[PDB]
């Protein structure tokens, strides 16, 4: 394409390595299309961003490309490659290649109901690739079905690792009503009483939710606001016990608990009566209201229900778990350029 090539009246310069390209989508420094890979003779997709004007932007591009580079797993989608300008002057923009995954389970669910076979696959997969990210010491904080890709033969891989952190579960506790970045919907009640998310037990949650939707094809908890997602979850959970709530000390989010109506336990058997009795086991052990008795990944994976998956000798962790050494989003966007300019080195054609 001539000079550079152009998608939809902006520039996608991805060179000539990648071609024949087609528009999917784009929501800020971001806008994705599929390309054609001359080197590998498959279609691929492709990430236009520009975050070097906002420090912030910068963080999650930073911090995302390093664990997507750090990272390799089947279930979790890695960067093929990297394009950006070879000065540092004149880097503006930042394409990074992945495999084309034709879909997500969000669009999968809004048009397709599962078997429980696939339900199966799909939650070992989610499982098996979380069991990873969690042995490096990593939190993805923001499971949703739009973050698993899916593609024509049912190889699910998680992606969007915008809002990840290294696991810090010491400073975890913060007031009640504490602002949060993640989905709503799939956000675990700690969240909204004491957490910061800052452990491992949130993104179990997230996936404790995503089963539910599974098995339904709706968002189980479709909270409209912060405090509309926690009356979601005692909804169908109910009242929190006297343990549960003896465990939360914040002043404030015990006695809002306290200041409620008492709401029954609704069975799952009953939301779901399609569902099988073990997954609906698993279901419940994953939205557990208490972090600390909520099941753990591998306890997960290791749960009757996907007793015909289970290979733990199959289910790799981390050779490196993660540590960020500017953590704390201390640094300003121009160090962050030179770091970010740094990182995707490795893939320059010099
Ligand atoms: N692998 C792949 N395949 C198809 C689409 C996407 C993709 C990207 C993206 C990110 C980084 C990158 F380097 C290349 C593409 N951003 C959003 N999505 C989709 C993720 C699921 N819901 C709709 C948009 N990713």
């Amino acid at each position: 394409a001539a000079g550079p090539e152009m998608v939809r009246g902006q520039v996608f310069d991805v060179g000539p390595r990648y071609t024949n390209l087609s528009y999917i989508g784009e929501g800020a420094y971001g806008m994705v299309c599929s390309a054609y890979d001359n080197l590998n003779k498959v279609r691929v997709a492709i990430k236009k961003i520009s975050p070097f004007e906002h420090q912030t932007y910068c963080q999650r591009t930073l911090r995302e490309i390093k664990i997507l580079l750090r990272f390799r797993h089947e279930n979790i989608i890695g960067i093929n490659d990297i394009i950006r300008a070879p000065t540092i002057e004149q880097m503006k923009d930042v394409y990074i290649v992945q495999d084309l995954m034709e879909t997500d389970l969000y669009k999968l669910l809004k048009t397709q109901h599962l078997s429980n076979d696939h339900i199966c696959y799909f939650l070992y997969q989610i499982l098996r690739g979380l069991k990873y990210i969690h042995s490096a010491n990593v939190l993805h904080r923001d499971l949703k079905p739009s973050n698993l890709l899916l593609n024509t033969t049912c190889d699910l891989k998680i992606c969007d690792f915008g809002l990840a952190r290294v696991a810090d579960p010491d400073h975890d506790h913060t007031g009640f009503l504490t602002e949060y970045v993640a989905t709503r919907w799939y956000r675990a009640p700690e969240i909204m009483l004491n957490s910061k998310g800052y452990t491992k037990s949130i993104d179990i949650w997230s996936v404790g939710c995503i089963l539910a939707e599974m098995l339904s094809n709706r968002p189980i908890f479709p909270g409209k606001h912060y405090l509309d997602q926690l009356n979601h979850i005692l909804g169908i959970l109910g009242s929190p016990s006297q343990e549960d709530l003896n465990c939360i000390i914040n002043l404030k989010a015990r006695n809002y608990l306290l200041s409620l109506p008492h709401k029954n336990k609704v069975p799952w058997n009953r939301l779901f009566p399609n569902a099988d009795s073990k997954a609906l086991d698993l279901l419940d052990k994953m939205l557990t209201f208490n972090p600390h008795k909520r099941i753990e990944v591998e306890q997960a994976l290791a749960h009757p229900y996907l007793e015909q998956y289970y290979d733990p000798s199959d289910e790799p962790i981390a050779e490196a778990p993660f540590k960020f050494d500017m953590e704390l989003d201390d640094l300003p966007k121009e160090k962050l350029k030179e770091l970010i300019f740094e990182e995707t080195a490795r893939f320059q054609p010099g």
